[PDB]
C-alpha cells in the first residue's frame, strides 16, 4: 500500500475489529514499510483518566524483553566474555548439583536445559532461595534435547551473561544495548519522572503493572514506547547499518539459528520461521498448547547464520499487557503491536500476518 493513508487503512481495518473482539483498551502500532516507521494509535492508555495511547506511551514488553536479553548475551559473546559452549557452572560456581552439568549457557539461553519451569516460583524472593531453587530442580529430559519455553531458563542466562562485565543487569543492558541504539525511552525500571507516559495494563477490568519478581528484568521486564520499539525492529532488520562492533555481532548472533523445532528456528530471544510462511503454521504454532509445550529440539552444528528470508518474531505478555513483533528482513517489512491487555497469542500473530501479507 504505497500511500500512508493506504497503510493506515490496512492497520485500522485489522486493529479496530481486534480491540473490540478482545476488549483491548489501547494499542500502539508501528509498521516499518520500506524501512521507515509509521505509527497508528488506538484507544486508551489510562481508562480511568481517559488518556489516549500515543507513540510516547510506555507499554510492558513482557517476553519481548527476551530479544534484548538475547542481543545482550550476543554482545558479551562477541566481547569474549562468555561463550554459549560453556557449562552454566562456570558463571555460578555455587550450582554444584549433578543435574547441572552437560547444561551449557546455550541451553539456558534457548530453553533446552531439560525442563526448567515456565515461571520462577513466587516463593523465590532472593539470591539464596533462587540458588536453592536451581539446586533442587529435577530435569525431565537430557540436556540439549528438549525445548521448553521458560522465564527460569533465559532469565538465568541473562543474569549470568552479565557477571563478567562487572555490571548489574540493568546497567549492562542500558549501557551496551539501549544507549548505543538511542533507545532513550526504554527502561527496566520506569523513572518516576516519566511515569505519566506509562500505560496501565488491564487484567480482569483491573489496572495493573507487572509485580517485582526474581529474573523479571532478564525475562519479561522491559518497558518502552512504540518509537523505541520501531527503532529496535529496524536495527534488528538491518544490522549492517551499524559499526562492526560487539553490538552489530550481537544482533547477528541473536538471529542465528541454534535449534530447529517443528517449523521454527530458535535464535537468542528471537524466533524465526522460513519466509514465505503459511499463516496456519505460524498462528497455530503460537497457541499455548504448542508454544508452551515441551518439544524435541534438533541442534544446528555451527549455529546457521541469519537468513534474510525469515518471519522473525516474538510475542510478549505480562498479566496486564499483550505485545507482538514480527519482521521480514528480506522485504524490510515489519510490525510492532503494543497493547495494554494480554489477549491470546494466536490472535496477535493472526492480526500481524493479515497486516503484513497485504504489503
Amino acid at each position: 500500500p504505497m500511500s500512508e493513508k493506504q497503510l493506515a487503512e490496512v492497520v485500522e481495518r485489522t486493529v479496530t475489529p481486534l480491540m473490540k473482539a478482545q476488549a483491548i483498551p489501547g494499542m500502539a502500532v508501528a509498521v516499518i514499510y520500506e524501512g521507515q516507521p509509521h505509527y497508528f494509535t488506538f484507544g486508551k492508555a489510562d481508562v480511568a483518566a481517559n488518556k489516549p495511547v500515543t507513540p510516547q506511551t510506555l507499554f510492558e514488553l513482557g517476553s519481548i524483553s527476551k530479544t534484548f536479553t538475547g542481543v545482550l548475551g550476543g554482545d558479551a559473546i562477541a566481547r569474549g566474555e562468555i561463550s554459549l559452549g560453556d557449562p552454566v557452572t562456570k558463571y555460578w560456581p555455587e550450582l554444584t548439583g549433578k543435574q547441572w552439568q552437560g547444561i551449557r549457557m546455550l541451553d539456558l539461553a534457548t530453553y533446552t536445559a531439560g525442563g526448567l519451569p515456565l515461571q520462577v516460583p513466587d516463593e523465590v524472593k532472593d539470591n539464596a532461595s533462587l540458588l536453592r531453587f536451581y539446586q533442587n530442580w529435577q530435569p525431565q529430559w537430557k540436556p540439549g534435547t528438549t525445548r521448553l519455553y521458560a522465564n527460569a531458563s533465559i532469565g538465568l542466562f541473562g543474569a549470568l551473561a552479565v557477571k563478567p562485565s562487572g555490571m548489574s543487569y540493568e546497567q549492562a543492558i542500558t549501557t551496551r544495548v539501549f544507549k548505543p541504539l538511542k533507545l532513550d525511552h526504554t527502561w527496566i525500571n520506569v523513572p518516576k519522572a516519566e511515569e505519566a507516559h506509562y500505560a496501565w495494563g488491564y487484567r480482569d477490568g483491573k489496572a495493573v503493572h507487572v509485580s517485582p519478581g526474581m529474573l523479571d528484568a532478564e525475562a519479561y521486564g522491559v518497558k518502552t514506547n512504540v518509537q523505541d520499539m520501531a527503532s529496535w525492529v529496524m536495527v534488528n532488520m538491518k544490522p549492517d547499518s551499524l559499526q562492526d562492533n560487539s553490538l552489530r555481532k550481537g544482533l547477528t548472533l541473536a538471529q542465528s539459528r541454534y535449534w530447529r523445532v517443528g517449523a521454527m528456528y530458535q535464535g537468542l530471544g528471537w524466533e524465526m520461521l522460513n519466509w514465505p510462511v503459511d499463516a496456519k503454521t505460524v498462528v497455530e504454532g503460537s497457541d499455548n498448547k504448542v508454544a508452551l509445550a515441551p518439544l524435541p529440539a534438533r541442534e544446528v552444528n555451527p549455529p546457521a547464520p541469519p537468513v534474510n528470508a525469515s518471519w522473525v518474531h516474538k510475542t510478549g505478555s505480562t498479566g496486564g499487557f499483550g505485545s507482538y513483533v514480527a519482521f521480514i528482513p528480506e522485504k524490510q517489512l515489519g510490525i510492532v503491536m503494543l497493547a495494554n491487555k494480554s489477549y491470546p497469542n494466536p490472535a496477535r500473530v493472526e492480526a500481524a500476518y493479515r497486516i503484513l501479507s497485504a504489503l
